[PDB]
């Protein structure tokens, strides 16, 4: 019932899939930028900028919810 | 009675149900977003960005009221 | 009496019974768009623009009568 | 007598009832585009449309008199 | 009896085909979508129209049952 | 019967064969972006755009199925 | 027969047509953007691209068929 | 005899004319679109429209048996 | 006889009479695209747009051939 | 006759015309861009992409010739 | 006659105009960067820089008759 | 007599009397359009459609005689 | 005589009086846009585009005897 | 009379105007130009741009008639 | 009289009073250049840059007047 | 007498009217126009299209003169 | 008498009136533009725009009489 | 009376409602301004920009009167 | 009354409570620039430019006051 119970199971299902995704796109980015790092193509920033964002994605859900109130 | 009150209560449970989807939606996003940001793809200020429009959003009817008096 | 004293009725009830409905619409709209600038659909201005908006449907009835003298 | 005096005098009566009426439609107009502006389904130019509209028909009767010498 | 139920039948058998028939056609939309996107034709938020458009059609009983009451 | 089980059996053919017919185009829109990449006319993250464009076809049953419940 | 069998035989045709025209293409690009950086208008980094973006081109079918399942 | 026996054997000449007249008006638009490409005036995404399009006329019988059974 | 012989010729002669006329067009093009770049007002992708688009119009006749099956 | 051959004749009569307008604005061109870098205000390499531009203008006819078989 | 004789002889006549306004321009640049580089705001390439930009536009005429040919 | 030929006479007078008035309406355009394109009104590619128009026009008798056969 | 002999001298009339206002109009323009260009408000390839245009203009007449053959 | 000799007058009498209202202007914008540069807001070829806007602007009388003979 | 001269008084008020105005502008642009300076904000060339600034400023209109003349 | 000479008298002084009346429509419609230009309504080439209107509109009854021959 | 000079009366004080009305506009108009350049949302040439759009409009009269003469 | 003192009454009293409201605007943009700043979000000429716009709009009806004369 | 009283009595509520929010984000803002200090990210003058940020937006009303009078 509530409507759009259906969409919100629909839109949970979506974000497990993601989450469930994600892990391997980032370890193939990090595997890409390693390689990229050692050809001095990019810069050592670059692991840092990837940490933030794997850390910030990792507990999406939760930043969320600390924010979202 | 009223005429409208009918789509008031319809309208009160559309809302409602949104602000019920809302933090999935906003989930996903942070979770695409930083993988995106780790792979080089956007900017740090696109989680300021995040931050600011979920705050907003979370925070709607609050600033309707103060605005819309 | 004087002709079209029920349509002006008639009217009032129509402007209070929208005006009731007012906020509920200014507050799905802006739980829209926060979400939809978070995830980087549209810009800053957005939220200026729903401000003006919201102010000025606010205030309709006293820019009428401020104009229409 | 005269002939039309009395359908002159019903035509002032109408014109006041309607003059009465007004007002009531264009705080209701502004209060819808208000919302429609905040929503990004018009443009900013719609107030100033609606300005010189209510401007010229709060008027109506002087510049009738300007005009129809 | 009551007039309009073999046509409310009707239309309700019609409502089962078309929603038989969407997924194909949804299946189809994605795959056309996937390569034109492959191929720079398109930008990578149609996917997020088309998961927006997709789940409103699969609940769309439900979403009307909530707003028509 | 059931009036429309003709016209899902014609569009399950026409997205078999869509299916078909797919990869190849992949193939050719590949090989090109490679070229135009070797001579400077595009950027890397065409390579990306690709990859995520294909997978995303590849299994556009399957999403449709998820989304569309 | 099967509807979309000989389309897919034209499509093979100009995928074996383009890849054997493919090589020369490569070739001039080569030969280009090697007098372009003894030249200095170019840098070192060209040769890594040009070289990661023919091998791309040279094995499409095969990343095609891995992706494309 | 079958009445419309005699419309559909014109109908197929027809269709076979028509057929015979097609690759020459292809070839010609193809000899502009080369041109006019040449000359800054289109862009290159008209050739792969030209491509899809007389595919498409090719197999159009192909098509037709496929989706009116 | 055959009904559209005859416009088939006419198509055919049009066409030999266009493909007369297009190497002074190149020609022109070319010539006029040369000056430009020596003048700083376009870039150097002209040239191979132009090699392109002449190229394919020299084979037009031959592509339709192949993909008019 | 041949139907076009007036307009290949007024074709290559504007040719002609253009190749002898050419040497001047070439000239004029190579006037304004040496005092342009005698002042600082752009690079080397304009001399170089000028000598390209105008050997390229130069045999236009020829260029054409060879591709356009 | 000749259709764009008169359009050359203006072109002429501006040419030659500009070769005269030319050498004022030059002696002003000069000017000012001998004084710019006596108070090191510039480096002593850059009378080298202004020596090869005044002796290439000196002989434009000569070098475009001996590219354009 | 052949009953027409007066009106084929008459026809083919009024053509050559407007083939002797055409070149000063396309003078004139030519003009007109030569001031609006160096006034920014318009773009460049107004002389090659007012080329390729005079073109065609001149020989329309040519071009009616290949075709209308 | 000749039917449309006055409207073609009407014609040519008309033409003279517009080529006699053309150089004001231009050199208006011309006035116009130097003091935008001193203002930042275009670029410098406005002139270059002033003078093609009014060269263009100038030989109008000759351009058309030239192609309107 | 000769039909336009009027409209000449005028735009002589226009062009007088405007020629006497624009030292003003060019005054005004060198003013605020320079106060720009002073403040780190512009660069120094500003003025090199300003004075030949101000030069063409000066002689466009000249050269109107130089060009459009 | 004139048509213009009425615009000429106008521009010429705005210019004196944009002229008295601009010494406190440049009064403060200099305060804040030596505090920046005295930093180690900025480098010891933008007082030199600011002098001839205010110096090309303050004689505009004798620029302006032996400019165009 | 003339028949008609009664009626091309009521039509000079009809025009001699309408002349004496243009002028302030003329002025109004400028006025209006400088004050929606100066609100961002419009664009700049609208005073050119005013001026041209204008001044065909004085020289109305030359034009005519000289056409109307 | 003169059958318009009625009109003509009527459209002086029209012409008046809004000549009256023009300058409240015209400072409502520039009060907003600089809150809006203030808060980053247009550009400096504004002002600009409307200076010019406020000066054509002051001398409309003026300008009117200069042209339609 | 005079028809359109009213409708400048009502201006005059928009114009002092705007011009109470606009103090808050500005300060609200400031402070938005400043923090942005302090961030690293905009640059320093931002506060240039403020300054002007709202000297500009302080003075709004002194630079009305002062061109709108 | 005054028609925009509720309108800047809802403008002063927001700034009051923007003032209020500023403090914690300039507070979040100068956390995250310490630490990007600290690990070499951003330079020292990141601290001058807090500093004026957050010192102009603490007296934006006092600035807005001073300068908009
Ligand atoms: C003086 C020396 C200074 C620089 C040091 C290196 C100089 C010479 C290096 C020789 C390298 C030659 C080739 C190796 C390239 C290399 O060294 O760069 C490392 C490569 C990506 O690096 P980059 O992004 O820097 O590529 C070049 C770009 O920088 C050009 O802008 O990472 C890999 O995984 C290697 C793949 C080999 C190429 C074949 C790929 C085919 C399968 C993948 C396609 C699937 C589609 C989806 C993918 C997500
Ligand atoms: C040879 C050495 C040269 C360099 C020295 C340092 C090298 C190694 C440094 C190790 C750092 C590892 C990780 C610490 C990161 C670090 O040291 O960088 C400091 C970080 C921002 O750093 P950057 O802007 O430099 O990030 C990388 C960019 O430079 C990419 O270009 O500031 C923070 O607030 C730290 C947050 C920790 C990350 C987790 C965040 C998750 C929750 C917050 C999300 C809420 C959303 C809204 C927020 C407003
Ligand atoms: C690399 C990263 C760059 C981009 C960042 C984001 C990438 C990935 C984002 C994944 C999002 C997936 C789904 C969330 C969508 C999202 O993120 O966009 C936010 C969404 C609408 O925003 P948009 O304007 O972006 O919508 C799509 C447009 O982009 C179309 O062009 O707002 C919502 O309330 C979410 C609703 C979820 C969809 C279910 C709705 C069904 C019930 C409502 C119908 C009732 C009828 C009346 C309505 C008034
Ligand atoms: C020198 C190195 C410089 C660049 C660093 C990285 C280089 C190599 C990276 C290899 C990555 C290969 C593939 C991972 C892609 C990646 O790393 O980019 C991160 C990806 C979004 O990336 P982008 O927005 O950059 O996509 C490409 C665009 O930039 C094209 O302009 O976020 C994800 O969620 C990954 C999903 C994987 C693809 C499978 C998705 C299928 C199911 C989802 C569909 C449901 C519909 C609704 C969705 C809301
Ligand atoms: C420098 C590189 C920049 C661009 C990258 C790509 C360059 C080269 C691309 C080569 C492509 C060659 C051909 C593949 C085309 C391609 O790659 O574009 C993808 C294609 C449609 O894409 P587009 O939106 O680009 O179509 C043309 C539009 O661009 C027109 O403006 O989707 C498909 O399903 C492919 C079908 C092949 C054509 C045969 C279809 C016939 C049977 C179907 C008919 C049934 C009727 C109902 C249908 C629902
Ligand atoms: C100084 C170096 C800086 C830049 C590096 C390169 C400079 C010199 C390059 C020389 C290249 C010369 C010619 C090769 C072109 C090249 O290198 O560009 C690669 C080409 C597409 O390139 P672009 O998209 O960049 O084309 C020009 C565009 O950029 C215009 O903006 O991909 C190919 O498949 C090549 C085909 C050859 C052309 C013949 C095709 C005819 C048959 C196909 C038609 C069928 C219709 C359907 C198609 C789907
Ligand atoms: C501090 C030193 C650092 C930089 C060194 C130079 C600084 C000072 C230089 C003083 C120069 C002052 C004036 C000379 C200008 C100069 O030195 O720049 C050289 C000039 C064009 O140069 P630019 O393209 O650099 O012009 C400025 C541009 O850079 C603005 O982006 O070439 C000429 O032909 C000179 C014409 C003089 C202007 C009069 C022309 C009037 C008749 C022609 C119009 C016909 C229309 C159609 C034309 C195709
Ligand atoms: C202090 C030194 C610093 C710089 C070092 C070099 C300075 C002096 C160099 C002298 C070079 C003079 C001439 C050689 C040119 C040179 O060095 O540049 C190399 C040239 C392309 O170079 P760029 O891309 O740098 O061209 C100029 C661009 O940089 C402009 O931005 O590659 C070639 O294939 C050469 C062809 C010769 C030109 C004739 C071509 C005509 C027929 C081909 C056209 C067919 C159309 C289709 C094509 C796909
Ligand atoms: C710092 C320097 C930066 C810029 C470098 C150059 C600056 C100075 C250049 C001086 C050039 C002055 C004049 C030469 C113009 C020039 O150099 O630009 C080259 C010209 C066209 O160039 P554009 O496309 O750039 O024209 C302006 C456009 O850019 C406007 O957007 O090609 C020609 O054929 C020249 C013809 C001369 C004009 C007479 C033509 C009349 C007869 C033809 C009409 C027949 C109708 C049918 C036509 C198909
Ligand atoms: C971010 C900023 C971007 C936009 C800049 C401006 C924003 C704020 C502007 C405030 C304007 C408020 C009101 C002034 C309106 C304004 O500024 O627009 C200028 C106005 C007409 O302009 P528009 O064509 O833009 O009208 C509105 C159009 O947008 C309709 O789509 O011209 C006037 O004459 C003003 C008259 C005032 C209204 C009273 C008239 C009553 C008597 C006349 C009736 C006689 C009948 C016959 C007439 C021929
Ligand atoms: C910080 C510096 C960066 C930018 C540099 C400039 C900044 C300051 C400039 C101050 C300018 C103030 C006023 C001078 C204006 C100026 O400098 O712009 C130059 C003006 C036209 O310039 P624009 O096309 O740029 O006009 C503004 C447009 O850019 C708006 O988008 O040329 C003139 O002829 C001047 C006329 C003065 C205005 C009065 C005209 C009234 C009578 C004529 C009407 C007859 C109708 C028919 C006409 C054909
Ligand atoms: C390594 C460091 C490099 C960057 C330095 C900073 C990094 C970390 C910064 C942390 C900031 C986290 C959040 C504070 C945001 C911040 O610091 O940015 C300052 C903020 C807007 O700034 P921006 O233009 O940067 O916004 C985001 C843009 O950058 C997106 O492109 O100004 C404010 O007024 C703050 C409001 C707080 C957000 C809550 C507002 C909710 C109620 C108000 C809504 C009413 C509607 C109408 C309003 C008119
Ligand atoms: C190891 C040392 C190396 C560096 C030496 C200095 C290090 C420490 C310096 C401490 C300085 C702390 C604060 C003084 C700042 C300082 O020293 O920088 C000097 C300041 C401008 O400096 P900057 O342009 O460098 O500002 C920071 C930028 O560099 C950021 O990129 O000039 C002033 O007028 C100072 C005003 C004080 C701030 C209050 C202003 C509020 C009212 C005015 C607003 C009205 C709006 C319109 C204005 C036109």
């Amino acid at each position: 019932a509530q409507g759009l119970e259906k969409a919100r199971s629909v839109l949970e299902t979506l974000q497990q899939e993601l989450t469930t995704i994600v892990p391997i796109a980032a370890a193939v980015i990090l595997l890409c930028l390693g390689i990229a790092y050692a050809g001095r193509f990019i810069e050592k920033d670059t692991f840092v900028r990837w940490s933030i964002g794997v850390i910030i994605a990792g507990s999406a859900v939760q930043i969320t919810a600390m924010l979202f109130t």
